[PDB]
């Protein structure tokens, strides 16, 4: 399908040291955000104690609650950068639109932690959203949800669940990455001028993972994993142009045969990362999208 004409427009306008490379990420965050900016919504900010060590959360408080599960929101960024703030024009809407509770965790990022670090830091805020949440009138069960490496942590920490006496009643995958062994015709084909590119990706692999044999491990690629029965219900949504489309389809898909329920949506024309990007009306539907599948949760 033809990009979309805004996303053509980003990509043609766009033009160091790991802290360098960090801040350029935030100000481009905080430059859409000026562009198109958040809802207000009321914030707490706190530490959750993990079993890597402390890690800070914010939680989001809608102005009218109406989800009765806790979400738990993994920020993307390759594994190194983003952070609550980055993230926060995107978890600031969910919050709203959704009427959830969010809680927006800023997990350790690489190299200076590496796999499988977050995945366990995102495991134990997870386990501590579900014991806080009858003292918020919620539902024990969690929801988590995330973007590209994010998206990668909820499905790990969604595979985990059952075994880790995790109680989840959904997760929501915004383009995720899942598959690090396997190329995919998406990741060939999109590989280079749609944002994510594979040199980067290559890097962040080097950052995050401790080995390369790492990229076999199902904590890294939850999509090598053979049992999927009994997952929790899972809203995967695409980007058309995204060299990451393939592998998130492809475990949307394998959920559905394996009885999980399952929405796969593909935003048409879309590329990488456009649920951080407000200039595109695009985030705002998937956000709506958000908010419709977990009206189905209860």
């Amino acid at each position: 399908m033809p990009l979309d004409p805004r996303v053509e427009q980003f990509l043609a306008q766009m033009p160091l040291s790991l802290a360098e490379a960090r801040q350029q990420f935030k100000q481009g965050a905080l430059l859409l955000d000026q562009m198109v900016p958040p809802p207000p919504v009321d914030t707490e900010d706190g530490t959750v104690v993990t079993t890597h060590g402390p890690v800070r959360i914010r939680r989001y408080i809608p102005d009218r609650l109406r989800f009765s599960h806790p979400l738990v929101f993994y920020h993307g960024g390759g594994f190194v950068f983003g952070d609550i703030d980055t993230h926060h024009g995107l978890v600031a809407r969910l919050c709203q639109t959704v009427g959830a509770t969010v809680i927006s965790v800023d997990y350790s990022l690489a190299p200076e932690a590496k796999f499988p670090v977050p995945v366990a830091e995102c495991i134990d805020v997870a386990r501590w959203a579900a014991h806080e949440a009858p003292g918020w009138g919620l539902k024990p069960s969690i929801v988590v949800a995330g973007d590209s490496a994010g998206g990668n942590l909820a499905a790990v920490v969604s595979q985990r669940a059952k075994d880790e006496s995790l109680p989840i009643a959904a997760q929501l995958l915004f383009y995720p990455a899942l598959d690090m062994v396997h190329e995919t015709p998406s990741k060939r084909d999109f590989a280079r001028g749609y944002l994510l590119e594979a040199d980067a990706m290559q890097w962040f692999g080097e950052q995050y993972l401790r080995t390369p044999d790492d990229v076999s491990h199902p904590w890294a690629s939850p999509a090598l994993s053979p049992d999927l029965t009994g997952l929790p219900p899972a809203l995967v949504i695409t980007a058309e142009y995204d060299p990451l489309r393939d592998e998130g389809e492809a475990y949307a898909e394998a959920l559905r045969a394996a009885g999980v329920p399952t929405e796969q949506i593909r935003f048409d024309g879309m590329i990488h990362g456009f649920m951080t990007m407000p200039i595109f009306p695009q985030m705002e539907a998937a956000i709506e999208a958000v908010a419709r599948f977990l009206e189905r949760i209860d």
